[PDB]
């Protein structure tokens, strides 16, 4: 072709580089979103030692106060029902979240709904199955367990724990590589049209 | 300013995918070097449950095959010192070979001296480590340890093993990351050939 100016050169770098941020900005968000969401269930389960007594007349069952652990698991649930993984403003098309769905995994994020457009939820099964669970104990707000049952329904709130802080680490991993990939990119792009 | 051709430019791009290029050459071979190492060593590990051994005459102590275990790794050893990271064949400078083992990290390689030349070695101290608390162990072919001495044994051979399995993790993750700076570097390139 013809020749290409030294403004319109830049211009063009300047452009990508923008891209290049609001590509790595998705990342660096979805881990926030993330993070915060995890600080906030880990806090739950620290709390639940002071939600849980003695229980049968020998001592050895557990009183759990269900209705304590719902209300924080519930209020959790709503505080992130319109705090989106991707995007952190306004919404795209169910082809655009379904890409990025992928992209962060498909147990992270869920895709749903918002003015319109569709957006890249964070995915509150883990949540979901402990309220499952809680209701599945029957009880009046308070339900008695045998030492058998609490360890085997304990043993389960921990095994959704280890997911989600998988999750987030998996998560983590994704935004490092993405970082130092389209970081030391830009330098190399740079550093070969500068001289 | 100055204008640049699209033949300019393809060229300034295309000698950074050389450039590149003879990086990933170079470090492509110190992968697949420690992928081997710790391939052998995954062999070693495999038959570690067959030389351990109920060997109390309660059945309450562990008797392990130190001597078959130290052959072992010695042979591990020394099937290793003339294969190195870098360079792949020859040899090369002392200035070399130490930045080379700057740019793998320091832990997976050790600069060492081969007729006239240096290489950049692979690092056998985890396997050292096992030879010298296996020496620890004493015994005579066959050592019985007590549970206690087993544990703590066990534990320390399990971290020079974490320590070659994270090696080889960082070395692999270092590896895709500048293949994928390598493949959007060739995206650049594509785009403005066709534009
Ligand atoms: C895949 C993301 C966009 C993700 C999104 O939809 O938001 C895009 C955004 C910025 C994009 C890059 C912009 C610079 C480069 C432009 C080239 O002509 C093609 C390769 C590069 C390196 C692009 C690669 C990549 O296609 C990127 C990273
Ligand atoms: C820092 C990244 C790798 C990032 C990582 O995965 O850790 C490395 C990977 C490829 C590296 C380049 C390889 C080619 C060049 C080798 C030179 O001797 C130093 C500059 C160059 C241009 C390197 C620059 C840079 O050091 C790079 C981009």
């Amino acid at each position: 072709d013809q020749m290409i100016s030294h403004r319109e050169l830049w211009a063009k770098i300047a452009n990508s580089i923008n891209d290049i941020n609001e590509y790595l900005k998705v990342y660096e968000h979805a881990v926030s979103s993330y993070t915060q969401m995890y600080q906030d269930f880990s806090a739950v389960l620290s709390s639940l030692a002071g939600w849980i007594s003695p229980g049968g007349n020998d001592g050895n069952s557990v009183k759990l106060q269900v209705n304590s652990l719902k209300k924080a698991l519930e209020e959790l649930k709503e505080k992130y029902k319109d705090k989106p993984l991707y995007p952190a403003n306004n919404t795209v098309s169910q082809e655009q979240a379904n890409k990025w769905l992928t992209e962060l995994g498909g147990t992270i994020g869920k895709v749903s709904q918002k003015n319109g457009g569709y957006v890249v939820s964070i995915n509150m099964t883990p949540i979901d199955n402990m309220l499952k669970s809680l209701d599945n104990l029957g009880g009046n707000g308070e339900v008695v367990l045998d030492n058998a049952k609490y360890q085997a329904w304990n043993a389960g709130f921990s095994a959704e724990d280890e997911t989600m802080k998988n999750n987030l680490q998996t998560l983590v991993q994704k935004y490092s590589n993405a970082n130092s990939i389209f970081d030391n990119l830009v330098k190399v792009l740079s550093s070969t049209i500068s001289s």
